[PDB]
């Protein structure tokens, strides 16, 4: 006539610490009740009762209180699997005793910092001061505690970016120059946990594209500061004379150049505008010599100039 007890004597419940993902049939925990009787009045049956959540954990016998995992348990939706235990006799009306089971999930780090966006794009102009923040990536992660704490950095800043480990922000580390490099596509990184070995933190990148806008910060120039060019005498006027090229590193009208003629010279010939093309605008006498400036324009706002010399002699036929 002796209920059964559970070990040790006048335990208020069991509790036991389970990893998520322990795999079925990996055992979560053992209890044990003692009933002193004889024959089927101490012979003790264990069922579980009241699960939970239900799915995740049975007994592997009815004649042993061992508990081995059923369904796989994931701490990212479960913290503690809770149920009773039942230790019957099988006695002519039966005595048992029932006693609560807390397993506590542990989290593992079984997930990856994931970006927010598939890629990351800004347009900035290249005067943007040193500093600037450009824009901020963002990853997320569904762990817990270290597990989901996130370290971003930069693969290859190029020298021309920083990244904050904590913000995510992207600031512009050195001045920017379209001319030299228009646009950049950088790979940001998320990883988690922080300050553990390599092999438990787990990472994704992500790419970031940065792409360079124009200002008109490029003079138009001539290749040298002294052209020489001669004209027979007495030659009509649109008579060529030399075509005038100067070069301009900026962007679309930035770099459209316009030609005109400045100077002593002027009122003799003519530049077109758009082709550089220098005529005269008279027959010229042998005895005359131009030193005319000739000057490039941009199509910047306001506009950049640079110019040249050009001599002219007149040659005898
Ligand atoms: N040093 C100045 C000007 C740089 C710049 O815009 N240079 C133009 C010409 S005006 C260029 O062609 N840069 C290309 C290079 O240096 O390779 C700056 O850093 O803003
Ligand atoms: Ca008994
Ligand atoms: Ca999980
Ligand atoms: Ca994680
Ligand atoms: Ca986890
Ligand atoms: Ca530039
Ligand atoms: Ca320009
Ligand atoms: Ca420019
Ligand atoms: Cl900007
Ligand atoms: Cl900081
Ligand atoms: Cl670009």
């Amino acid at each position: 006539d002796n209920t059964p007890q559970f070990k040790p004597f006048g335990i208020t419940y069991y509790t036991e610490r389970v990893l998520e993902g322990a795999t079925p049939g990996t055992t979560l925990i053992a209890v044990a009740a003692v009933d002193p009787d004889k024959g089927l009045n101490g012979l003790i049956t264990y069922t579980l009762l009241d699960l939970t959540p239900p799915g995740y954990v049975q007994l592997e016998d009815s004649s042993a209180g061992k508990v081995i995992a059923n369904r796989t348990v994931d701490y990212e939706e479960v913290h503690w699997l809770n149920f009773t235990v039942r230790a019957s006799d099988n006695g002519s009306p039966p005595r048992a005793a029932e006693i609560p089971v807390y397993l506590e999930i542990v989290d593992i780090n079984d997930n990856n910092p994931i970006f927010d966006q598939p890629s990351y794009q800004e347009a900035v102009f290249e005067d943007i001061a040193v500093g600037t923040v450009i824009l901020r990536v963002t990853a997320t992660d569904a762990d817990s505690g270290n597990f989901a704490l996130i370290e971003y950095s930069l693969v290859d800043g190029e020298g021309k970016f920083a990244i904050n480990p904590n913000t995510g922000d992207i600031s512009v580390l050195s001045s920017l120059d379209r001319e030299k490099k228009d646009h950049y596509i950088l790979t940001a990184l998320a990883k988690d946990n922080p300050g553990d070995v390599a092999s438990n933190r787990r990472e994704n990148s992500v790419q970031v594209v940065i792409r360079v806008l124009d200002v008109n910060d490029c003079r138009p120039q001539f290749s040298k500061p002294q052209f020489s060019t001669s004209v027979y005498e007495n030659e009509p006027a649109g008579t060529s004379v030399i075509t005038m090229l100067a070069t301009d590193q900026d962007e679309g009208s930035n770099s459209q150049l316009t030609y005109s003629l400045e100077g002593p010279g002027m009122e003799a010939f003519s530049v077109d505008m758009d082709s550089g093309l220098v005529t005269t605008q008279r027959p010229l006498q042998s005895y005359e010599r131009f030193n005319l400036t000739v000057v490039a324009t941009d199509g910047g706002e306001p506009p950049l100039w640079g110019t040249t010399m050009l001599l002219v002699e007149v040659i005898d036929v």
